[PDB]
């Protein structure tokens, strides 16, 4: 079990970028997969990304990222603080809803939000 804390929200001017951070705690943020998620009033929380615990390669962890915002966020991970950041670029309108970042041990099924075990409180991103 672990709990997690989103950070770095608030009100942003369109078309410049914001760095969203999630720590972990009571548990290492090393030892779960851990995605990030977006829901805009009255709907349901979007999948937009995944880092993996372990590597693809020399130096990547496993990362995934929705269509939507592929190419846009930058999804990292900095177990030596307990903490893993996304990095939003070129923000709009659009991008305007409370970010959750949320934590779970498998492999799979990082699309859909009921899979994940634990969840922040989420913060408030409008621009
Ligand atoms: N090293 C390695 N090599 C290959 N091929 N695949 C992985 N996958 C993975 C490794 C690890 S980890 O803990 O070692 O880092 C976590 C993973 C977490 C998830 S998620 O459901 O939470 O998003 C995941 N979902 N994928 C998909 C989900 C939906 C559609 C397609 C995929 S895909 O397998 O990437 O193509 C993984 O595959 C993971 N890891």
């Amino acid at each position: 079990x672990v709990q997690l804390q989103e950070s770095g929200g608030g009100l942003v001017q369109a078309g410049d970028s914001l760095k969203l951070s999630c720590e972990a705690s009571g548990d290492s943020i090393g030892t779960y997969v851990i995605g990030w998620f977006r829901q805009a009033p009255g709907k349901e929380r979007i999948y937009l990304a995944t880092i993996g615990r372990n590597l693809v390669g020399p130096s990547d962890f496993y990362t995934r990222y929705a269509d939507s915002v592929k190419g846009r966020f930058a999804v990292s991970r900095d177990n030596a603080k307990n903490t893993v950041n996304l990095q939003m670029n070129s923000l709009k309108p659009e991008d305007t809803a409370v970010y959750y970042c949320a934590a779970k041990t498998t492999t799979w099924g990082g699309n859909d939000p009921n899979n994940w075990n634990y969840w922040g409180q989420g913060t408030q991103v409008t621009v």
